[PDB]
């Protein structure tokens, strides 16, 4: 009940981020930026029969696999069915409170645990979840400051935004300490943007038949996902080429030394899709760009950082 | 009893403007713009009273469709028997600064999103109206179904109703994020021939006068209208639309910087309602270059002759 | 019983107004300020009087033998389900039925409580559909506010007393008032003549009512003059033509003259005016061309 | 119980004689309750068809303050006590030589030490006073007043801008009411001068003397 | 839930400044800058650091607090708390905590700030980057990550634990005191901490004047705003 897999084709790099995202958790986040909304909700929800209906247990508000004393936070881990994903949005006017459950009374990010919870124009929310959010995920819990009552319920989201240019994007105080940072182009393919009003159309046509149109071709792309799970392990790089990564920012490591260390493992998913074990070389200039270029403080952008790249590895 | 379908005598585009949407149940959204409330007031009742019979089956409060779509699984689903059933149209206009709990409702309590399955939402002044709840029905467009989840809740219902605007220009345009999912939106303009309006204000007398000949003053005319929209309505799936044609049209908005061709999308489907107005199969370009024009001037930030001198020569002039 | 309408003093152009409304439902409405009333109530318990008997509120809780009811009015209250009614229990909204009830303290009022007055009009019915055909009579208050772009704008007759000195004309007054306070016993008698025959020419004039004369042709004028002025909810036409046939049906002259702008332009034009008389009635004098 | 102290008790006195007269709008006092024992002294809801009541607006307020001319359920009670509701009131003390404290502390031995046997000391004047309410109530409603002298009263009402008027109404029938006790045939300064300000304090728009000032002005 | 105060590396001399005031009671908050992703990771870090809040009085007696810039903070804690500071009673141990280019706080509490404290930016990350190893071997499971530096983190919770019972055996030389006036009074209250600091800062491993010289200019811009012959 929703639009296919490779639908509203064209934020290819996008997909890839999103892909970034997934698999591996510690990215942390990513933060949309573009001209306009331009439905990109079905963008954000594009994600939606992607994620498999990973294991449930009891009915319990916040989304608990069985077992996992790890993820066990109140009762399960003292007591002793494959649910879809629920990636959720977040309401433009809202307060602490309705982010959280005065007990036991429980949350919205509490009865989201492991999920994408969606966000869009983030300018316009000022201090509420600023930092309180961003540092949730750290945490990996939902401590509570209900005076005797501090339940600290594990929390596992996705945390990745939207905004627009036209509000600003924010004072920087955690965008470094935000994920990796993208925007959007202007389409100006106009022959492109008709076969997507004619994907449109064939979205509009039969939503079922269109379905079964590229069915298949929906398979192919979990597939890899799927093996990509097991990729975690191994992948060891000599590090040596690691070394000169630090080597690279230089001038542009002025600050933010956690943004270093955090690219790093970025190579490690970026050679998992293509499938290489080892370390693929020049896999950091296809994430360079997508790794500090809004943490890069300033007063040429991307090509700056490929000039200065040219030093950094050399070409 | 109400004044007659044909009392309008003016904004004509502006008629023709509604009509449209009501041919189209996935039109969009349409807005009037002005300083006369009252006014779209009239136009209101005139859009009431201008749409065939509907049928229900029993008692359904949110909607009693009668097994038309599968979106009956809400306990007409497990019933699926007391179903001959067909009421008329019935506008909604929610009161100025309402609840939000009565605009939702809890559990179940029906709040005030359950009027007509299609349409009747109306909201007059919705220039000031509120921040919460605007967006929310805004997404409600495509909704398609309720969302119900309090305290643990879980409830759909299937629920898709057309919505019409109107606000006065002194309370200034909405928030340009809020701003977007327009369909349409114009304005009416007054005319300084009171002498003229004065047939018209005779005629207010004359639909004062009595409601006896009142049916009968145009009810051959109102038969006419009745025929010509039921007839589109059978024939509206044989829709004909040029591909090259349709290249010229986002070439038409190659100029229009429309940040986000959200709009230009509809703006093809727009013709659609021209052609089956008119009856012709085959898309006529001019005619619907002129229509994605004059649909697109509210979502066009920053006048309408310099949207028509862009469309010229790039329709072909 | 209280004092008696004639032996109100003053305020001929708010009489003139008031009676209007009674005279014909079609008349819009008048609305009325002026802080410190000083009899407010007694201002408008002269219509009260004032009405022929007619069989009302036969057996019916909402207002077999039908009685021939005097009249019936209440003036204003001090909840919402209260105002309207309660589910099938009839609520405030329930005896103004063939009536009319004043608008006293509306400069506070309550925004989106009092709204229903305004969606009252016409109403035939309610929603339980319990009919409506109720009248009002605008009651504000000078430099308590006036927040009606358009709210009010409803307002038809807006005007409001403006008596300045009146020194030995209040002596009268108050001579007089304290004179009937201290008997009506005869004091009913000392003015019995002249209500009979108000009454019986508001009746003639009723009756004939339907056969009202006017000209659009001739309104034309009017038209013209109406749109040399500013105007975005229009009405002022209905309000004009309603105004000529009261006119017309005041003095008896079957026919259409042109001395009913003279005689309610100010009554109209100033409860839409834009945010003055004087300016109005030159405006309408060189439309005129008088 | 208190001799003298006739600053607020005379308003009282007139105003007891005066049911079309009303509207107590106090804002000493320490006494309260005792003051309005005291009041209650020197006279003889459902069972108040005939009476008068204490006021230690809304709803319950506002209904009754308009129940005063709308005394019918007959209610005909005498009561005792934003703009708008200043207009639901025609009459609006002072607790410092210790020679006044001393006579009041001795009338407070006198009074609270020998409640008994203490009345004889004022008893001849109240039990006199009986007879000149009854003297006044009986020629009460004979007296007038001059039209020629209402002119100079309804002058005063030029130079005031209180709106309304209608205490002006009362205060040229206050006038007449009062001067009853004193049975003088007609009114002098002594009942225009005094009864003046006695309600212009309560609606008015120097607060006495300005007025005393234009009163001097406007009378002879 | 602890992370190895050790491990991390760089700037050791304010992991050894805080704990200058670790089990110091008459100290209070110490000004130390450097506000980055590194000034977070070693306020937790501080937490975790030693066994035996932050930017609730009744749960608030001796205890630190790591400041937040709280020259952006509220202005109603921070007209309140720079008084507050070294009150007497109702206790805590504070911290400041900031950046210059995140606040300078406020006049008063810049003429007293205590120990001042900064951090700075080192380029070659060789120790770094195996932090960031070392780091991600943390991230590798952390209960076992820290077990495996456990033994060394276990040898320290008496490095210092009974240094403080029986500190304060010596005292101030008097002569040294007066050598301070030709700088420290030439150029205060703050002094007089510095003047007992000695006592303090070479009491932890075994209880010398080079300790003194060396932090005779550790606080020196606090209240700066060659006396001990150096």
């Amino acid at each position: 009940v929703v639009f296919p897999f490779t639908a509203i084709v064209g934020q290819e790099e996008m997909k890839l981020a999103l892909l970034l995202n997934v698999i591996d958790p510690k990215i942390g986040g990513v933060m949309i930026m573009g001209d306009r909304g331009t439905g990109k909700s079905t963008t954000i929800r594009a994600l939606a029969d992607l994620l498999p209906e990973i294991p449930v247990v009891a009915n319990d508000p916040f989304n608990s696999d069985p077992s996992d004393p790890d993820l066990m936070s109140d009762e399960v881990r003292q007591k002793s069915e494959f649910k879809k994903v629920q990636m959720v949005d977040l309401p433009l006017g809202a307060t602490e409170d309705r982010v959280c459950g005065t007990i036991f009374e429980p949350g919205l990010l509490a009865k989201a645990n492991r999920g994408i919870l969606y966000v869009d124009e983030v300018n316009l929310l000022d201090d509420h979840l600023v930092d309180v959010l961003l540092d949730s995920a750290a945490s990996g819990w939902n401590t509570v400051e209900r005076e005797g009552i501090s339940i600290r319920h594990p929390a596992r989201f996705v945390l990745v935004g939207s905004g627009n240019p036209e509000e600003g994007e924010l004072r920087p105080q955690l965008l470094d300490r935000f994920g990796m940072h993208a925007e959007i182009h202007t389409v100006k393919e106009p022959a492109l943007r008709v076969q997507i009003v004619e994907q449109r159309s064939e979205f509009d046509q039969n939503p079922p038949t269109f379905l079964e149109k590229y069915n298949p071709e929906q398979t192919a792309l979990q597939k890899k996902i799927v093996e990509a799970q097991k990729l975690l392990p191994e992948v060891k790089l000599d590090y040596d080429l690691r070394v000169k990564i630090s080597e690279v920012c230089s001038e542009l490591d002025v600050d933010g030394l956690r943004g270093d260390i955090v690219t790093n493992r970025a190579a490690k998913a970026l050679t998992a899709y293509e499938g290489r074990t080892e370390v693929t070389v020049d896999d950091i200039r296809r994430v360079i760009t997508l790794c500090l270029r809004h943490r890069l403080r300033k007063d040429d952008s991307g090509y700056k950082v490929e000039k200065v790249f040219a030093r950094i590895f050399g070409v």
